[PDB]
């Protein structure tokens, strides 16, 4: 019922499970968030994203952007009504995208011109346009528009970098609060930058605290420091956050890097992987990944994981999926798709209750054992 609650349940050393509350539903957290790039979560109807567990998507707002457009969206009715997902949507700033699919980006204090890599360049995306287009889509977890440091980044670079972020964050702060609709109905995330310092990454925890936000991301992970690395920054970085607010690791994905990431005090996750290695044909175990393509399931009758509850598991073999996929079937994606994702949500699940029931470091430790 309220516009934006969290409250946590359990604690288990920095790990912690509880609740988000807003007006369009509850969120279980820790949270993973299917990711839908153009409206659809792919291979997906939105009951069957509900189905597998799912209390939240993330909408992509680069794409949408582009197309249909967030203008026509809004005259639509919105992209819960335009896709059918009545439930919480959180929109990324689209700043992440653009520096990685636009043709010719144009970086300035203003924010950034770039080109459609489509059809000619829908052109500007500033703080204020970003917030705009979000609150035109309707999400109602609005990011704040940012600039991501690429890796490597210098320290002086990465400094730059994270003090334009934290000039933008605050003209995203005012942008939302002006718009009394949006700044009553929804949330809006802030984004910690600072590459891989901690004084850089304090530095932005701190602006970020002095503005104010609903929850607060770890951005500038998962571009290419690998684990180790992006563990030792979660580290000294989710301390850094306020305690009483949500902890959202973007674009963090792989199994093992969620598990991980919790013990170190996220609350949030989304990734591509789930959905995207569904369509290669790669499908996540308890006992790791398994390239369903691969000959030696041509005639396994067994479903895709033995544990798993989800319909696909329930109802076809790996012979069938792999039939499927080889085959280039649509059946196959959309098969493989649901089971990855339900894999995924039932794995929060799991993580959620062994952190209520104090034994998550067991639960990590024999997840680890079993997945590696
Ligand atoms: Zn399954």
């Amino acid at each position: 019922r309220p516009r934006f609650s969290f409250s946590i349940a359990a604690r288990e050393g920095k790990a912690r499970t509880g609740t988000i509350e807003m007006k369009r539903g509850v969120i279980r957290t820790p949270a993973f968030m299917p990711v839908g790039t153009a409206a659809t979560v792919k291979a997906l109807k939105p009951e069957t994203v509900r189905a597998t567990g799912a209390d939240i998507i993330l909408g992509n707002t680069y794409h949408l952007m582009l197309r249909p457009g967030a203008e026509r969206i809004a005259k639509l009715g919105g992209l819960h009504s335009f896709m059918g997902w009545d439930r919480p949507i959180l929109t990324d700033s689209g700043g992440y995208q653009v520096m990685s699919l636009s043709s010719l980006t144009k970086q300035s204090e203003e924010g950034v011109t770039f080109k459609s890599h489509l059809d000619g360049s829908r052109h500007m995306l500033s703080p204020e346009r970003s917030i705009e287009i979000q609150h035109l889509l309707g999400s109602d977890i609005v990011m704040a528009f940012a600039e991501c440091t690429p890796y490597p980044a210098t320290p002086s670079r990465a400094a730059s970098s994270m003090e334009r972020s934290m000039r933008w964050a605050k003209r995203s702060r005012d942008a939302f609060d002006s718009r009394k609709e949006q700044a009553e109905n929804a949330a809006l995330f802030g984004i910690q930058q600072g590459s891989v310092f901690e004084n850089l990454r304090q530095q932005s925890a701190d602006a970020l605290a002095e503005i104010g936000f609903d929850g607060y991301a770890v951005g500038g992970l998962a571009v290419g420091e690998g684990q180790d690395e992006m563990f030792r920054v979660l580290d000294f970085s989710v301390p850094m956050l306020p305690d009483d607010k949500p902890h959202y690791l973007m674009g963090v994905g792989k199994p093992d890097d969620i598990v991980g990431a919790v013990e170190r005090g996220i609350d949030m996750f989304d990734c591509v992987l789930p959905t995207r290695s569904g369509r290669n044909g790669q499908a996540f175990t308890w006992d790791g990944p398994i390239n369903i393509r691969n000959a030696r399931f041509s005639e396994d009758l067994k479903p895709l994981d033995s544990e798993c509850h989800c319909a696909v598991c329930q109802k076809w073999s790996r012979a069938y999926i792999h039939h499927l996929i080889r085959a280039g079937e649509i059946l196959g994606a959309m098969l493989m798709t649901e089971h990855n994702i339900a894999f995924y949500q039932q794995l929060m699940q799991k993580i959620r209750d062994s952190i209520s029931e104090g034994r998550f470091s067991q639960f990590a430790q024999d997840f680890r054992a079993r997945y590696f």
